[PDB]
């Protein structure tokens, strides 16, 4: 496993998010079981407790974007980058972006929301790429790995 520089860690257990808007490519409840899901793998494995929030800035802001969109990684069309998100921190930290030229699906015939998803709130908890791991920074019953375990767990701990 492997950490972003400087070690950032969010310093509170309760952490909020929003969905500030969605795909045309699903229904809404199925973008929301994707994340919801999504921040129940990390929770399950840690003290930290998740909120959501329709209003104001969250900790973790969920957006979907196409190409530039307000940061210094505009996104690259179909294909290539799929998502990113930013380490522990105020502001765009924490925060979790998708591509929307991508097609995002419940399933896998297309791209999996809750996979990438899952892999993305790593990025907003601290963790970045693996060496094996859902951390891993290639897209491929589902279960967290012992690797990503241990990144979260040390460093924020278990539940
Ligand atoms: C399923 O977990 C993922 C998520 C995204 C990607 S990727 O978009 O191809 N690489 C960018 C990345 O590392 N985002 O966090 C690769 C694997
Ligand atoms: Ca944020
Ligand atoms: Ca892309
Ligand atoms: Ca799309
Ligand atoms: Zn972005
Ligand atoms: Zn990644």
């Amino acid at each position: 496993f492997r950490t972003f520089p400087g070690i950032p860690k969010w310093r509170k257990t309760h952490l909020t998010y929003r969905i500030v808007n969605y795909t045309p490519d699903l229904p809404k409840d199925a973008v929301d079981s994707a994340v919801e899901k999504a921040l129940k793998v990390w929770e399950e494995v840690t003290p930290l407790t998740f909120s959501r929030l329709y209003e104001g800035e969250a900790d973790i802001m969920i957006s979907f974007a196409v190409r530039e969109h307000g940061d210094f990684y505009p996104f690259d069309g179909p294909g290539n980058v799929l998502a990113h998100a930013y380490a522990p921190g105020p502001g765009i930290n924490g925060d979790a972006h998708f591509d929307d030229d991508e097609q995002w699906t419940k399933d896998t015939t297309g791209t999996n929301l809750f996979l990438v998803a899952a892999h993305e709130i790593g990025h907003s908890l601290g963790l970045f790429h693996s060496a094996n791991a859902l951390m891993y920074p290639l897209y491929h019953r589902f279960r967290l790995s012992q690797d990503d375990i241990n990144g979260i767990q040390s460093l924020y701990g278990p539940p």
